[PDB]
This record gives structure tokens, sequence and C-alpha cells, in this order.
């Protein structure tokens, strides 16, 4: 019997991501040809191990799957060594962590407020709960990182390892000079590009792979591939440590079917008109900060040099929770997000996150931008609308899903 | 640009999935509808957090496939609650283990070599890397667990966790006699049913939702579902902190077209048709044990009480790792198990484990086991050949697959 109650439910998803603009940081829209390699018979297969060192038998051609996304990677992002087991980007962390780290070491990460993700050192997290952790932030004045603010905490603090990368910071990270702080204390860099991981294979963003010891990402997000998890390296006596902790230390069987889509998206971020959608991501993202900072809304940092920006809604008395809610409410997608110094708590905060990686899939372009920074505004001041749904539904539905 | 390399190793593993007679225990074949599920669009949505309370909007049809999961899950097992989020059996285990211990307490699973699962306490995985660890096997004599010793264990060592379930456990598991053991010392009691889940859920198999305070599983394997974990119990205030380990725990956002997946499994779980599915794998074991038995190989226990069996292969001659390669070569895999106080050591072994759930998910019958245990034999004893390859390829394509 087929299930219809559940495939209805996967119609009205298909029908809202279509219907609606999604401007989640980190939300892309995968290809066919993705989703076909991932709801494949390879996940009836359990693999657990390496290619050509396999538990059990009747792998000879998962391993050549496993491996083709393993040289993919390595292509894409010039590393001598890549792991396409994780489950995703927090078990792809969780490795390099248990690898490089024992409980009770210093962990130096991106404050959360200042834009560092869950996995840099929040206490509710693994990263805060088994390691000690010591936090920076960015400038009250610039909203930027500063260098010798990292090296004095580096130098009083001593971390085992220090983490670049995060999940809200708008503007380019300087590895060269992360990973001199890092050899001044002996410590590991550890570079989390989860989110910039796209814009660095377009060549669109400093790639930390020379710099940094170790570099962990998801498979999705800018590099719009599915679900998963990725580590990379310059180092292969570092990276054999390393698969050890994914397995098995950390997992079990991995899911081949997902590392064939790893593959395909690493296959498609090989051709030139990745580097064409990546550039359109930035262009957008800069045009669509513009256009909102012209109808008098302010943008931390002031603008962006990559896929997003954040907006302070402190001058317009809206907490983040309510515009995302407003903006839900017409078809429009993002996620309230803390500010640096957000005076409020982080289940309300003064912000609002948003990206164009989605949009810009479904066609949108610059010249458009002009007409969703109007929506936005008007669903933020004049709040929810039978109308304004509609204008939304209909600029939506004029583009394409892939 | 379709990716051809990867759509044709796709193509090639099907083949060889049709060819072959998978006797390996903890496989399957899922149905056509699980992979669409698997495949949707569901990928794209980010929805850390549960129904109802999520970090992101746009998540009101996904929080309706979430919950769909979460009740069938709670209906089909007799369970008060339930968590469908864990990327795989292993981080199910892990957010049990964060939840109810500390870094250096004591963990009391089956040792690996009788029969438990990495998880259950190894050196090399986490388990055996957080906490300190305690282990019970079986009886040279009845090859069974004692509960005698697991007690006098449990009093001398006092565990914080003591876990039930293993991975190649041929018999029915005395939960009460567990928990009586755990309320002694004061420890709780984890089980770990990823093996034997689908047999619970037909009723075919011991439940122990009444006895432990927490159910670990796997969503594949017997389940007959997408790749993944389960965590369920009948206690929704213990759960509630288990809900806080997954996220923001050990996991980030969650893989929601595998939910959706699971929550298709749980719908065919709950049709009558899959009571009849597994009482086949049952009597396929039983019956197949025998006409191994009968042509010269010992059973471990004399049987099983479930979908797999361990082979004693010493009356032959042969070591696992043999019989494994020999196996292999005629399409034919199982893997190599150690027998109860094996005189070889772990990666030779003297016995093979081998498990119905997949060919009879192919429509193999019991009085097809004869043929079956005739093949084995003829590759043990006579080693591989083509005509035999041809012969298992045949009586292969001669059972379709889903």
């Amino acid at each position: 019997k087929r299930d219809e109650a559940l495939f209805e439910l996967i119609a009205l998803e298909e029908k809202r991501q279509r219907e609606g603009l999604e401007l989640i940081a980190s939300e892309n829209f995968v290809s066919k040809q993705v989703r076909e390699a991932v709801g494949s018979v390879l996940t009836n297969k359990y693999a657990e191990g390496y290619p050509g060192a396999r538990y059990y038998g009747g792998c000879e051609v998962i391993d050549r799957v496993e491996s083709l996304a393993i040289e993919r990677a390595k292509a894409l992002f010039g590393a001598a060594w890549a792991n396409v087991q994780p489950h995703s980007g927090s078990q792809a962390n969780m490795a390099v962590y248990m690898a490089l780290m024992e409980p009770g070491d210093t962990l130096m990460g991106m404050d959360l407020a200042a834009g560092g993700h869950l996995t840099h050192g929040s206490r509710v997290n693994f990263s805060g709960k088994l390691y000690k952790v010591v936090s920076y932030g960015v400038r009250p004045d610039t909203e930027l990182i500063d260098l010798e603010e990292v090296r004095r905490l580096a130098l009083e603090h001593r971390p085992k390892v220090i983490v670049a990368g995060a999940s809200a910071y708008p503007r380019f990270w300087d590895f060269k000079a992360f990973r001199e702080i890092a050899d001044e204390v002996g410590a590991y860099l550890v570079v989390d590009m989860a989110h910039f991981a796209g814009l660095v294979a377009a060549g669109l963003h400093p790639n930390p792979l020379p710099y940094a010891h170790v570099v962990t990402s998801t498979t999705h997000k800018t590099l719009r591939g599915p679900r998963g998890g990725l580590i990379l390296s310059n180092d292969p006596e570092l990276g054999k440590r390393i698969d050890k902790l994914i397995f098995p230390g950390i997992q079990g069987g991995p899911l081949e079917h997902v590392i064939a889509g790893k593959a395909v998206a690493f296959f498609e971020a090989l051709q030139p008109e990745f580097k064409e959608y990546s550039r359109l991501v930035v262009e957008n993202a800069k045009r669509l900060a513009e256009e909102l900072a012209r109808r008098g809304y302010r943008i931390v940092t002031g603008g962006t040099d990559n896929h997003l920006f954040l907006v302070d809604l402190r001058p317009k008395g809206l907490t983040g929770k309510e515009a995302e809610e407003r903006l839900d409410a017409v078809g429009i997608t993002v996620n309230k997000n803390a500010i640096p110094f957000d005076p409020k708590p982080p289940r309300v905060t003064s912000g609002i996150r948003i990206g164009t990686p989605a949009i810009t899939t479904r066609g949108f372009t610059p010249e458009e931008m002009p007409l969703v920074a109007e929506l936005i505004d008007r669903a933020l001041l004049e709040g929810p609308s039978e109308a304004l749904r509609e204008e939304v539904r209909r600029l939506a539905l004029a583009h394409p899903m892939p």
C-alpha cells in the first residue's frame, strides 16, 4: 500500500518551496540528479570502513563511488586528503575535535552572538560541554573581527584548537593571520567553511586549505549538495588520524547513497556554470543589502563580501522573532539572528539573517533585488496581508525550481 | 550536465544487488516509496528544533511530517515518547549516553567478541573513550548470557548505565531480569534493539519498552526502513532531556527527507503484511540453520529465536575468513564472526553470521532454504567455480527486488 498521507505532505512542501521566497542563508535547492543519487539503492549496503578496507564484502562498486567523491573533493578544493562520510557538518566538527583534543582541553571559537556556530563552543552543545571554551567576537564600532584581540586571547589562554569560520559573519577571513596566531601558541587551526564552501570552490572566497591544519564543511548550503558533511586537509598523516575518529570513533555505517550525491554535487561544482552561479549569489546579496539600506535598514558591517548579511532591527522597534513571523506570514522565510552585542536574549534577538543562495538557483538576478527589498520592507512596516502574500507568490512562481 | 560516471556506477551496484544472495544479517532492501521520500525536496529545509519550536521559519509542513513519524513510532512500538532525528544508530546511542552519564562514568555492555556492538564499550569507539567500560559475555558451556555473571559484575562495578542488546546474539533477551539488576545497583537500563526492532514491531520478539528506561534503534535492518536512528521510551520526562542532547547537543539540522522515509517505513510496519514478512524471516533463519546442521555444521546455541544465527565451521576445518572469501566469490555475502571462546584470533575466527531478512524481502520461503544451504556447502567445500556462480545468479534473478 502507498502511504498516501505522507506523499500528500511532500507535495505540500514542494508547493511551499515553489510559492515562496526562501531567504534563509543556509538553504539552497538541490538538482534533480543529486536527488536521484540520494534516493538510490546504495542505501542497501553496509560499508563500514573505507575503500579497499571494509569490514564486509560486496563493496567493490561502493568503493568506487566513495573514492570518486573523495578524489573530486580533493581536486575541487586542492586538498591532499578528504573524508566524505560525515553525516553532517556537526559530525564533521565532532570528529576533528576528538582527534586533536582530549576532554578538558581549551578550544577557541567565535562567540555565538558575534556570528559563531553552535559547534564553536556553545555550553548546550557538545563543544562547550567536553571542552573549556574561549570566545572572540567583533569590534563594537566596525563589527569586524580584530586580529589583535584574537591574538591576545590566544596568548593569554593558549588554546589547543582555534576555530575560524562562522554561520553569520558577512566578511572575508584572513586565514594566513589566523594560522600565524595559532603558530604563536602551538595550536591547530581548524577552519569550518560550511557556509562559504561554495564560494571557495568558485574562487570567490579566500581558500583556507593552505593555512588551516584541517577544514570541515557541510556538503549542502553554498556548495549546493546533499545534506551531509565533509573534512579536508593538506596533511594526509593528520587525515589518517581523523579517518579513525569518523569510523570506528563516532559513526557506524556511512550513508553511501548520500555520498553518491556528494560526488554528483562536486561534479556540478567543477562545471564553469557553478562559478557563474556563485558570482550571482554575491551580486544578489550586495545589491539586496544595498536596496534595504536605502530604505533605512541598518546592515551589520555596512554590507557583505559573501552570500549573507544581517539586518539590525533595533531602530525599527522590531525583535528578530517578530520580523521572522511577519515575513513568514507572507511566504518570505528568513531566521531571526542575534547581532553583535545584542541586548535581547537568543530566543528573541534583535535582527534577522538573509541569504541569496536559494533564490539565485531559481534564477533571480540583481535587477530583481529592488522588488524583493520592497516586499520585505512592506511586510515589516505594514504587517501581513493577503494582497502582499499574493504578490510574493506571483514573483516566486515566475521563477522555476530545479 | 549529467554525471554519467557516477550514474554508471549506480547501475552496476543495482546489478550486483540483483544477481547475488545477501546473507549479511544487518542488510535489507527498502521499498520504492521509502526511496522516493528520501530523494524528495525535504532535504532543502533547515529545521533545527522540534515541531512547534523551530529555529527557522517555513517549517509548517515539515512539522507535520516529523509529528507523523513520531506518532506512528509510538503506536507501532507502544511508546510514550520518540525522537526521530538521530542520523544513525550510533548517534542515537551517543545522545542517550551523554544525557545519562558524564565522562568518566561506568558503562556496562556486551563484549564485542561475544556479540556486542562497537557502541557498547569498544576502546576505539567513543563509548570506550569517554567512559570506563565493563563487559559481559556468554558462557563457554551454554553459549548464552549468564544473568548471574551480569549481576555479579553490576554489583562489583556499579555502572551508571547497563546496555542490553547486541549485533550477533541469536536468542531472546530477558529484559525484566536486566531491569531488576539495574534497579539493584541504581543504574539506567538502555536497550539497543537495532537488530531485532522489526521483530519487536511484529510482536515476534519480547518488547523492551516497559522494562528499559530508554530504547534506541536503527530504522534500517529488520525494520526495513531508511538508514538512520530512533529513540523511544515510556518516560516523557526522560525523553525531554534526551531531545536536548540530540539538538542542540550533538546534531545540527535534521535530515527531514530521511524522517519522511522513516514515517513511510513505520506505515509499512503497521500493516498486517509486515507481520507475515517477519514471521517468514524467522522461519527462514530456523530452517536454514537446520539445513546447514544437517549438512555437517554446528549452530551456536543449537539454533535461533530471531533473524540471524552463527555457524561453527570447526566441523569442516574452515575459518570464518576463508568461508567469507569463498562465498563472496560466488555471489554470497556473509561475514565472519567469532564463536564463544574462539580458538582463533578475531581477524580469522571459526564462524560466520547469517541472516535472512534480505532474501525474505526478495520472496525466499522456507521450502527454498534447503537449496540455499546446498549452495553454501558446495562453495565452502568445492570452492568457487563459474558454474556455481551462475547457479547463484539465476536463483537470485528468479527472486525480484522491491
